[PDB]
């Protein structure tokens, strides 16, 4: 169970690019013929995905570089070998949606997240290159613009890869162990939608009074030390002036990561600082203690009826999967 | 070399069907280890991908101080190494939050920045905790019976060897 038949896969990876050459150049010998079969195919589709998401890491810390202070640079050796990938994932999308119903394509979940990952790869090129035909020169780093092209070309870049790396869940239902605890987690999903229509009406209910008892001492960022604004300095202040800042403000404190000197506002009024400390301590009684007290003891129950018929709906869905190859 | 007088517990009639109820915990964690693994090392990623262009020195510093465990804590995101410490005190609640905030003025960063460290708390400390709880429940109902058909083989197995 745990030697040959671990390792004749392992052996079988390996020689996935010569097979596909030979099935290339003649598909009627007797090296080809071998790859049209349902085990070899799932084989051959899986190990060409770890290589693609091995020569990320390669690209994240540099191996060798150069120093960055140019506009636009060229591209690396590593950056030309990945067009390939993402040419034939595009015409791969495209072609699935030929030979298949649109209704029978828009039906399925896991499409939602194979075009934010296509369009989000797709927008990065034109960002370049438009930096790379207008710029030109080079400058220091400390002295570019807040809205440069070369610095909104890396976030999309950045946040693309977590969706690329989060798709190795879809493998679990080829397993034993790791298959009917996909199907008991795709429940727990179905209970924390109410509790959260209940938390967003519980929150801008008071997301409004603190926001209107605070906005007369608004003061600004020349008078203040370090010339820092707002919650994420190192002495937090202007914490309950705006409405954009009050939404972020009572969100981090659900972890704890809030002080309490926020409250005292400066000009010496003491009966102001009474009401707003009780209205920031009414708010976590109705949040910490009686609410999350409830996500478990419903939680606990849901478990305990989906426990049962979870061998019926897991090979259900395993049949599925063998019968596209 | 002092939490050997654990495998003692079988020769005592109240401490005994403890350890046989404690053994069988020990098999439900390592699922949600699996996930929880998988969960980490794909946000270890873009963390440090964002963050790697600020990297200063120590001697610039106060103190000649570089990492985290300082009195002001600084260069968190900065490498793959302590990104991954980062991650794993913070579930405690030993982080503080003004270690997003990067110099030389940029705004649009920080921003991403910081919506990247809050997704990552709702996925670990409210969806996942509150599922161990709900089976670790359901798993201790199941082996309360026969619990003395099982200590006494033990026990027996102990007396034979001398
Ligand atoms: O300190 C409190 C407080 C409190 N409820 C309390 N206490 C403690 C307390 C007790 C006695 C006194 Cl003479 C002063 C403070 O205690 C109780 C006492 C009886 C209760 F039944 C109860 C809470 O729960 C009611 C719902 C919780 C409302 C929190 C308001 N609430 C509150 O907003 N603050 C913040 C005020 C900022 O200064
Ligand atoms: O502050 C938040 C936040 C949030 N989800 C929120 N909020 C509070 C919020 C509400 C409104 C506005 Cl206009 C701005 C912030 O609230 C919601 C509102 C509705 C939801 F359905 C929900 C969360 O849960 C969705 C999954 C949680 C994702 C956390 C992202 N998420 C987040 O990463 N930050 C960090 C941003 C750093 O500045
Ligand atoms: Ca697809």
């Amino acid at each position: 169970h745990w030697v040959v038949k671990l390792l004749t896969c392992m052996t079988i990876g390996f020689l996935f690019p010569m097979l596909s050459i030979a099935y290339l150049i003649s598909p009627r010998s007797n090296l080809g013929l071998f790859i049209k079969k349902p085990f070899i195919k799932f084989i051959c589709h899986t190990a060409s995905y770890l290589t693609f998401l091995f020569m990320l890491l390669l690209a994240s810390q540099h191996i060798v570089r150069t120093d960055l202070h140019v506009q636009g640079p060229p591209p690396t050796v590593v950056e030309w070998m990945i067009l390939p990938w993402v040419l034939g994932f595009i015409w791969g999308e495209i072609k699935e949606m030929w030979d298949g119903g649109f209704t029978e394509y828009i039906h399925d979940w896991w499409n939602l997240m194979d075009f934010a990952m296509n369009s989000l790869y797709l927008a990065t090129i034109s960002l370049k290159i438009v930096a790379y035909v207008k710029y030109n020169g080079s400058r220091p780093r400390e002295e570019w613009e807040m809205w440069h092209p070369t610095l909104i070309a890396e976030a999309l870049f950045a946040i693309s890869n977590i969706l690329s790396s989060l798709r190795l869940i879809s493998l679990f239902t080829a397993n034993s162990h790791l298959g009917p605890l996909q199907i008991s987690l795709g429940r727990m999903l179905l209970d924390i939608l109410k509790f959260l229509f209940i938390y967003c009406l519980v929150l801008l209910a008071f997301a409004n009074g603190l926001n209107q008892l605070y906005f007369y001492y608004e003061t600004r960022a020349i008078d203040e030390p370090n010339n820092c604004k707002g919650i994420r300095c190192e002495k937090q202040n202007n914490a309950f002036s705006t409405l954009f800042e009050t939404l972020q403000s009572l969100f981090w404190s659900v972890f704890g990561l809030l002080n309490l000197y926020v409250t005292n506002v400066k000009a010496r009024h003491e009966f102001t600082e009474f009401v707003g400390a009780t209205m920031f301590g009414t708010y976590n009684v109705i949040s910490l203690v009686v609410l999350l007290n409830m996500l478990i003891a419903m939680m606990n129950n849901s478990y305990q009826l989906i426990a049962d018929h979870a061998d019926i709906e897991w090979k259900f869905a395993r049949t599925k999967l063998w019968m596209s190859y």
